[PDB]
Formats: structure tokens, sequence, C-alpha cells
């Protein structure tokens, strides 16, 4: 049935490994990354024309026959994304009367033009002089004076939003304008009959923050701003302190680009932080085969590496396999040894976490730390000692990063304030980082590998948390992977890993949910529409990664002998490519529910390998 | 008499020019640079063995037959320098039983050993666990809380000392120890029957500061220190904000090394500031022909380039000579347009200065700026508006930088506080940057090149300053070049340049002083012993550079046809090498009067060329 399939998948996965020992696939998102990169180059006056032409080719390739762009493959047309792409194409050279532009425009106009678009988009236009800064919600540098136990202070925001806010607090302080060339100006994006379609803050429009915003814009027009410089210096210092080793801020595109703009308008282009921040960008760019270029929203080598190790061990390679040892020794050198922003909440907790990217010491996340400690537990490394020390250190850091709920968030403990999702600025994505089902499940899986179970109180409060968040139909949500399949799969595997008897009715209603959502081709799929439509829960075109997750839920509950598992295994057998991998033209990653989706290009290979491995061991 | 000499000197100077258009000769000092680099490597745990063997070769090469090291070629044995060399050599692998080490030891013990050494030397030993931190004068991080009108605030210190103090405020706060290997310890440096020779604070016996020091040391022993952390963050932020583009702090060895140690003990070796600061060190290293390696205290490319332009122009190379045009265009790109520490005194003055190094935007100096603006004024470049622009900004920046007494210091306005000199940390070098005669002279020559004279009040006040500072024998002191020959040559040139009547009695006295110090070989020389011994005033083995400066005085003062001047030119003619250059085995540069001397390796070529050129013009 599957032995040849596994032999081949294992062979393919091994062939993807880099010489230094890690795995790293590109992380796909949407064209605002490259659209914004083009405007960044304009702002910094560093436009490489060959790079621009590659981006043009990339943007045209991602444009559907509609003339629109989306957040995900097969996704509905997205207005913000389409505006940004249109604008970047005009700047590069596309005339507006060319078919691909005429189409994109017509759509932009049917959605209410620029006024319907998100803050970020209107702010990028404002930076190049195509939208008034007066109508851009204001993040003032004086946010830096708010103390650690005060409302809207920067440590109430989640890690990704924080760094964005600090950098933009400098940019918005100054309201800088870098005029486009006359021919690239885009007045046509206002010319519409549809009145604005105004989204506000992610939860809703509360009047207090609307008024604060109007007061802050009033404050802007005065010539004297007492303590403003001191606030700007606080913002700058916060950024200088936290720049990552790769030059980025947070290993993610938004605060990186905004920090570079902040440094530019502070006349700091000769400062080493700027020089490194600019030069570091190439690491995240990817030359595409068809002649395009893209920029990665973030980079995923630690995550890909920990999973490849776990897949290859499940599938049957030994603990001391030479390429797994090279990987394990690589992962040891990645452990973070210094306090990050998480230490605001846990000032006496010893560092031992892991980040997602190569070098991002101030922002380790619990997911990567869980998967890496686990992976290293499956291994036998010639540095016997520093391997135990490493797991010890990681283990204990995850223990300490547990939130009050019982569950774990990604970066912080108790990052659960409701206040940030009500300022006008925050109309896109999550802006806090509360506990999630999936990372909790993953630390539970980690802990279970060390032989720990429900007797220990840490796991108890973890199991309870999950039970409280189980959905009424029996599924679990996917915060960072799509979606009910991703979370339900993670959770059941974890419940099994930590000794919980899987014949209990809550886990039987879970396994029934998975078994009941099997596609007629034998696999499972789940579309990104699932974050905004109940009808789409566990519904989509089958993908290899999501099939894997359902298969692993079934196997964890002792349903390997079941027809469902056997139909899912055969599906993996039958859709495998000649080379041992699987195609996956749909995103199964989540950045923000409803607003930002990710294609982890390695999921299609690693996860089927892991799943099939769990099948082999179960029989 | 001199034509071939000049033609060959011009050809030789031109052969020394880099392809890119600048000149740059190594800057020589003393072995504490490398001895401290060795200890730095030990502290960071980054010891390159090949590098260590080259440093050992260098240390041994520089050691005199008596076992000692000195501050300058032919100088008296220097205790501090000899101690640091002995320590580095023992670390690298020499045994105390070996003969070079025995002689050094004997000298060290004869001076009272380590208890007789300067604070820096005791501090380096404390850093490696060979001297008690308890006995090292304390620079507390709380200095960062002193505002700019408070005594001992960091802006009362000279720029070199300021950065040193900020970095060491972090270091001393933690009193970190990085023990030497057991075989490298140096207890034998305390074994003496000669009492401690305690040369304390540079200025004298301020009991207030000795009491404050004992109190800070007592404070150090308590376990809670309110606001200390906030003070350390201030110091860190100050350093991060000011790191130069080459990775250094201030383009000089001390704050660079201390900033790296500071970053290390804050567990910040993965921070990009550390990474760039560490990697940037290689630019300052120089591989020597006999297999040694040295580290430059600073680097002089702007200064060497400005001076080469002025010398070549004086020799008769045209203003639009393609190699001078290369050099002028390169100089234009070096101008600094951002605020530096100087803006603390001058917050509304437009940036326009030049630094000494390649990239040091926060620390332009008045000497480089005057010389570069002057040099640009002798050139005709194809971007003539950019040249005029640059000269205007630079000219006006110098004007705004004039101190209250009419002279100019190197980096700051009115850096004249008498307080920094009396604290027990400050027992080495100058720690403030008050106006000096040589920088003022250079400013005046720059101004005179544009046709300004003592109808302008700025020049009148500067000339009055120079008159008050003239010594009883008619000479002027040389703050940055050695010594009375340097200052007198600069000042007489300058006074001629701004239209003073050189027949005035005070100038004629200076000119007679120059004549009466001519050596019997026709040259002039002045040993660095001059700063500490009145018997060496204008006296020393003849050098090409110091002969050039004496000649420049004589020519500026109307005596080009004097016997003295003819003999000086003949000395230069007769001592030139076949290749067009001159040998100069003595230092003629000054870091700090009495304590730190400099070998500007281009002076021996550039200054003879300038003086011969001016001589040709006169005749
Ligand atoms: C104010 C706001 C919202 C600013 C952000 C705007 C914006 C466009 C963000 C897009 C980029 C983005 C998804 C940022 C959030 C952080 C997400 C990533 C690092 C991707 C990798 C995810 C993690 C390691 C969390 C754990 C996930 N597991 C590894 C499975
Ligand atoms: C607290 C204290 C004293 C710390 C410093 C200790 C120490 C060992 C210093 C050695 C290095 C040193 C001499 C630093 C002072 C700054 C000197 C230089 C940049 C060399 C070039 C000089 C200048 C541009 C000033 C202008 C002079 N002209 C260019 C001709
Ligand atoms: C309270 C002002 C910000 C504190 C910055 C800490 C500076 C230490 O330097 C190392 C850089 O670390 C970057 C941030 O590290 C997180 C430590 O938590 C600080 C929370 O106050
Ligand atoms: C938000 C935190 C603000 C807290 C302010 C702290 C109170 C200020 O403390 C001033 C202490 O001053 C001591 C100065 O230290 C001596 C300097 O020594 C000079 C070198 O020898
Ligand atoms: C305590 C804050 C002092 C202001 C520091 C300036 C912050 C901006 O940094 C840009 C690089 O600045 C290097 C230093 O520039 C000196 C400007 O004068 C500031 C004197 O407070």
């Amino acid at each position: 049935a599957y032995a040849r399939t596994l032999d081949r998948a294992v062979e393919y996965l091994l062939s993807c490994q880099k010489d230094e020992g890690y795995w790293w696939g590109p992380l796909l998102s949407n064209v605002t990354m490259e659209a914004e990169y083009v405007l960044l180059c304009h702002i910094l006056d560093r436009v490489d024309r060959d790079r621009m032409e590659k981006i043009r080719r990339y943007l045209l390739h991602e444009q559907r026959e509609d003339g629109t762009w989306a957040l995900y493959p097969g996704g509905p047309p997205d207005l913000d994304t389409t505006i940004e792409a249109y604008v970047a194409l005009k700047y590069i050279g596309m005339s507006r009367d060319e078919e691909p532009m005429q189409k994109a425009l017509r759509f932009i106009q049917s959605q209410g033009g620029i006024e319907s678009s998100r803050v970020f988009t209107r702010m990028w236009l404002a930076l190049v002089g195509e939208y008034p800064w007066e109508k851009v919600p204001m993040v003032p540098p004086e946010i830096m004076f708010l103390g650690k136990r005060m409302p809207l202070n920067i440590y109430e925001f989640g890690s990704w939003a924080r760094a964005t806010v600090v950098a933009l607090s400098i940019v918005m302080s100054r309201q800088p304008v870098f005029p486009l060339p006359e021919r690239a100006r885009v007045p046509e994006l206002y010319e519409t009959d549809v009145p604005p379609r105004r989204r506000g803050a992610k939860g809703g429009g509360g009047w207090i923050f609307d008024a604060l915003d109007r007061a802050l814009h009033g404050y802007q027009k005065l010539s004297v701003h007492p303590f403003r410089r001191a606030a700007e210096i606080r913002a700058l210092d916060w950024l200088l302190e936290r720049q990552a080793g790769d030059g980025s801020w947070g290993g993610i595109q938004p605060p990186w680009f905004y920090a570079l703009i902040a440094l530019k308008i502070l006349d700091m282009t000769q400062h080493p932080a700027f020089i490194k921040g600019w030069e570091g960008l190439e690491l995240y760019g990817v030359e595409l085969d068809y002649g395009g270029w893209m920029f990665q929203a973030s980079i995923s080598p630690v995550w890909d590496t920990g999973l490849a190790v776990l897949a290859l061990r499940a599938a049957g390679l030994p603990a001391d396999h030479d390429r797994l040892v090279k990987a394990g020794e690589w992962l040891l050198d990645r452990q973070i040894t210094v306090p990050g922003d998480w230490a605001v909440k846990r000032p006496n907790l010893k560092p031992g976490g892991f980040a997602f990217q190569f070098d991002n010491v101030y922002y380790p996340d619990v997911d990567d730390t869980a998967v890496v400690v686990w992976a290293l537990n499956t291994l036998r490394l010639p540095d016997e000692r520093r391997r135990r020390d490493a797991m010890t250190k990681g283990f204990r850091w995850i223990v300490g990063m547990q939130s009050s709920n019982g569950g774990w968030g990604a970066y912080d403990v108790d990052n659960t304030s409701d206040l940030p999702n009500h300022i006008p600025f925050c109309d896109f994505g999550e802006v806090t980082d509360p506990p999630s089902e999936d990372v909790t499940a993953h630390v539970l899986e980690c802990f279970g590998s060390f032989g720990y179970d429900d007797a220990w109180k840490v796991i108890r409060r973890a199991v309870e948390y999950l039970k409280r968040e189980q959905k009424p139909d029996g599924s679990w949500f996917g915060r960072w992977g799509v979606n009910y399949l991703y979370g339900t799969g993670a959770v059941v595997s974890a419940l099994k890993a930590v000794g919980i008897d899987t014949r209990e009715p809550y886990i039987q209603k879970a396994l029934d949910w998975v078994e009941q959502h099997q596609n007629p081709d034998g696999g499972w799929g789940e579309d990104c529409r699932s974050y905004e439509d109940p009808a789409y829960a566990g519904k989509g075109a089958s993908t290899p990664s999501q099939t894997a997750w359902a298969l692993m839920a079934l196997i964890a509950g002792g349903r390997a002998e079941s027809e469902a598992a056997r139909r899912g295994v055969q599906y993996l057998v039958e859709t495998q490519r000649p080379d041992g991998g699987w195609d996956e033209p749909y995103y199964t990653g989540t950045g923000f529910p409803g607003d930002f989706y990710l294609g982890y290009t390695m999921y299609r290979h690693v996860f089927p390998t892991l799943a099939l491995g769990r099948y082999k061991q179960a029989i």
C-alpha cells in the first residue's frame, strides 16, 4: 500500500535538505510584499531596474484573468492587494490603458476605490503623496511614554504589531512624502460611484479612540510639540535595541520596511543599523524560474527543520542517522540564550526558546520551541551533554511561558487585552497574541515525548483549556494553519501523546468529525474561506498537508485499521508525484484569520511523510 | 638646486594614491593597541592562533635591546606599555624564563610594578582577573543621568574620552572578570621592593573626587542599586545611536574595544551592532612585511588626502589634474550633513564638517574640515556647484564652531571645563578638548585661501587668541603635531595667510626662534621629549616633516632667500631617496602631550613636497 510511497517521500525529503543540515522552503503570501518593496526602493532612492522588471513579471503572473489579486490561490478578489499591485505596476512602467491595468482598475472602482481600503494601503499611498496623511489614523511617538501597566502601552500589542507601531510612531510623527513621478500618480483610484465601504478596527468602532485620533491630528498642525523629540528618541532606541542579526525587525516584512523608512527620515542612512537592515533584505528575496522575483513575508527554516526531523523519525530513520545528526547539531546552535520582549511578563524566567527565522533572538515563539525540543528528544547526538542541556532549557522555558488560561500563545504570556482592536489604526489582522489551540497542542505533544502525562499539573490545565475551546460540532480551531482540520488534527494527536484515553466521548466526537469530513478522493481539504464561513469548515479541494493532519488524528485515536485511514493513505499513495513529493497549489498556512494567508511550501512533503510514518508504526 | 627633487616627490606622492582617489598611510602609535587587542580576543573568546603569533612577532620586534617598550621611537622606557606587552606575550605563549621577558620584568619591577601603572592598564588586568576591580577608579552608569549643565556630565569631556567613559560605565558597573589560563597569570608583576609611584589624576589632588570614588565603590558592594539598570540602558542607547558606519565608535581604538566588551557582558554578541563592531576591526589591522601585525589607533585617509592635494597643488600640479579631480570628487562624498555631538553646544548650526576616518559622521573635526575645505578651494572639478556648496557648508560650520576665547578646538565649542581632569579615572592623556593654536592656525589658513583677513571679527579674535598663547621665546605649542616647530610653522603660515604684516615684532621673534634651532645638518627636528622637558623645545634629530614645517614658517615670513631656508631646502634635496620619498624613523604626530604619540607615515612625503612647492612659488 504505502511502503514504496514512504521510501520515496523519505528520499525526496532528504534530497531537499541543505548541506548545513536544515530545511527551508519559501513562504508564499500575496503581492503587497513586492508592491511595498517597490515603493520602499522609491522612498530610499535605490531602484534597481532589473529587479523592478522581475517584479513586474511577478505581479502580472499573479494577476488572475479578472485583473485582480487575492490573499490566497483560488481566493476571492482582494481590494487592498489589487490597489497596491496596480500602483506598483504604474510606477515600474505599465500605462493605465493596458488591459491588465484597465481590468484591475474597474474592480478597484466597483469596491469603492481607495476610501474602502485598509489603513496600511492608504498609508503607503500617503508616503508617496497619493493620499492625505490627515486621513491616516495616527500612531503618535508619545505612545512610548505609556508605562507597563497602562492602557494601549506597546506591550499589550502582540509581537508583530508592537514593532510595527514603534517604527510607524516615528514615521507618522513626521508625515513624510516622497512624490511619485507625475506619470505614476493614480488619481483614477478615487474616481468611483460606490460610496466608501468602511471597515474599522477589528472588533468595532468605539468613539473614544475616534476622538483621540482627531485630537492627535489636531496636535500635528501645531508647531510646538513638547516632549515629542524625547518620545521619538525612545522609539528609535527601542528599534536600535531590537534589530535582529539578519538586519530585520522581527524577521517580518512590515516592521522591517517601516523601520528602514523611520531611519531614512531621521537621516540615518549612514548608521550601521540602516546599512545592515538594507543589505539584509536580499536573504528574503527569491528568484523565480519563470523570470519573476518575490519577497518573503517571513522565513521558516527552524520550523521546516524541526518538522523534517519529526517526519523522518516517524517514517523510520534512526535517532543517530547522520543527516538527522547534522540537523540536530544545527538546531542546537539556534537556541536563544537572552531575554526577549516575553521577559516583560516573565522577568525571572531563564531564556531557552527558539525562533522561526535564522537569527531573531528577541522573538522566540512557543511553537518552534515545542517542535524543536521534541525533535531533539528523538535524536542521538555526539554532543550528548549539550543536547540534554538544550532540551532542559527549552522544556523549562515553555513550562514558564504558559498563560493563566492553561494554554500557550506564540510569543507571550497573557497577551490578551481587548483594547488594541478598537483604535482606528488596527483594522487588519490580529494585534494581540492570546493562547491558541494549536501551539498548546504542540507543547503537549512535546511534553508527551518526554513521557509526561495528566498527573503533572501543567498538562492538566493545558487539557482543560482545550476542552473549553472545543467547538460544538466537535472540532478545534486552527490559529496558524488551515483550519479546523489543522487544529483538530494537532489537538487529538496531543491528547493521545499525553496519555489521555481517546475513547472518551469528546475525542470520539472529534475523530468522528474528521472521519465525516473525508473527501471522495480519500484525502481531506479545507479552504481559507473557512475562517469566514461555517459552511467551509473542513471543506475544500484535497491537499496533501491537510490529509496528513486528518490521517494523524485518526491514527492517534487508534483508527489506523479504519477504512477512513486506508482511503487517506491510498490518496497519498496515488497523488504522490513521480519524484516522491506532492503538489499543493492551495495555501494551508494562516498568518491572520481572514486577512493574511501563508503557503508553507514544505508542508506538502513533510506532513505526508510524518502521517505515513505514524501509519507504519501503528501497524 | 631643487627642481628634480620636487618632480620626483610629486611622482612618488602620485604613486601612493589609491585607485579610488584618496591617500591613506598607516597611523603608528605603541604596542598597547595590540596588547589590548590580544586581551580583547581572550575576553570575547575569539582567539585566532595565526594572528596571535603575528602579534608576538610584532611585540618582540618593537622591544628594545633593554627589554622595554616606548611611546615613540627612541623614547624612554614606558612602564604601562611594557606591562601590557609583557602580559600579552605571556598569554600568547612566552615563558617568564625567556630572555626578552626577563629584561622586561626587571624593568617593570624597578618602577614599582603594577601599582605604579595607569588606570587603563590596571583596568585591563582587572578584566582578566589579575588586579582587583575594587582598586580601579569607578565610572558609574549613573553619569548618564547628569544633564548638560551639571558637573561631570559626559558633554564636559572631550569626544574621545566621552565615548570611552560611556562604554566603561557599563563595564565597571558589572566588574566582569575573564580569567587568564593559569600559566599566563602574572603575580610576578607585583613582586618589588620599590614603592608605588602613584601619578594620579592629570590635573591634581581634588579630594572631593577621591571621596566620591570611595563612595561609588561602597555603593558597588550593596546588592540593590535603584535606577542603575535605567542608567545602563541610557549608556547602551547612547552607544547604539553613535556607532560609526565602519563598526567602530569614534574611529578610535579605546571606545571601540570598550563598547565591544560592554556589548559582550550584556549578552549582545548576536546583536548586529556587535557583529559589525567585531567584523569592522579588520579594516584597522595591518599585516607587516616581517610577519607581524598591528592595529591602528585611528585611520587618517581624509587628513592624508587633504594634505596630499594641498602639497601637489603647491608643487604645481594643475587644479584640474585628473588625479586631483578624482581626489576632490572623493572628498565631496565624505562631507557630513547630519548633527553630531557638537550640536549639543550648537543646536541650530547646519552640519558641514569632515571626519579624519572614512565613516565617522558624529565626530567631524575642525582640523580635517579646514584642511578639506581649503583643498577643495584649490581644485577645479566638473561638478562645480557641488564644490561651491561643499565649501560653503564647511566654511560656515567652522565659523559656528569658534570657541569664546577666539580659537578652535578639534571637536567641540568651549570644551574647557577644569573638572574632568581631577577625577582619579583621568590619569592619562587629555580628557577635554579646549581650543589649541594649531587647529586655529589651520582654520585661519583655510579662511585666508578665500581672501578673508582681519577686517573680519572672527579672524581678529583668532589672531588675538594666538598672540595671547605665544610663548616667551616666540614659539607656539603644537597640540596635535610635534611640537613648537609644528605650532610655530602652522601659526606663522596662518598669520601670513590672513594678511598680517610678518614684519611685526612678535612674528619676527618667532622667525628668529625657528632659525636659531636649525640643526647643523641643515634640517630641523624636535623629539617628543619636548612636551615634558624644556631642554628639548625645538630640538631633536632632523626629520623631513619637521624641516618642512620650519621651512614653511621661514617662507611665510619672507625669508625664502635666507641662508637658513637655503640650507633647509638643501637638506631635503640631499636626504630624498631615489624613489622620491623620504625616510622618517621618528614620530612627529601628537595624540596627547606627554602620553600618546603618533607616526603619520605620509608626513615624511607630503610635507617636504608642500614646503618645496611653497619654496618654488616664493623664488
Ligand atoms: C499591526 C499589524 C497587524 C502588523 C502586521 C502586518 C502584516 C502584513 C503582517 C504579515 C506577517 C505576519 C503573518 C506576521 C505575524 C507573525 C507571523 C509569522 C512570523 C509567520 C510565522 C508564524 C509564527 C512563528 C507563529 C507560530 C506559527 N507556527 C510556526 C505555525
Ligand atoms: C579618557 C581617554 C583619554 C581616552 C583615550 C585614550 C587613548 C589611549 C587614546 C588614543 C587615541 C587618541 C590619541 C585619541 C584622541 C583623538 C585622536 C585622533 C582621532 C587622531 C587624529 C586627531 C584628530 C582628528 C584631532 C585633530 C588633529 N589633526 C587631524 C592633526
Ligand atoms: C525599558 C526600556 C526597554 C528595555 C530594553 C532592554 C535593553 C537591553 O539590551 C538588550 C536588548 O534587548 C532588547 C529587548 O530585550 C527584551 C528585554 O526586555 C525589556 C523589557 O522592558
Ligand atoms: C525613568 C527613570 C528616571 C530616573 C532618574 C534617576 C535619578 C537621577 O540620579 C542621579 C544620580 O547622579 C549620580 C551621578 O554619578 C556620579 C558621576 O560620576 C562621574 C564619573 O566619576
Ligand atoms: C538622550 C538623547 C540625546 C539625543 C541623541 C540623538 C538621537 C538621534 O540619534 C541619531 C544619531 O545621533 C548621534 C548623536 O547625535 C548627536 C545629536 O545631538 C544630541 C545631543 O543630545
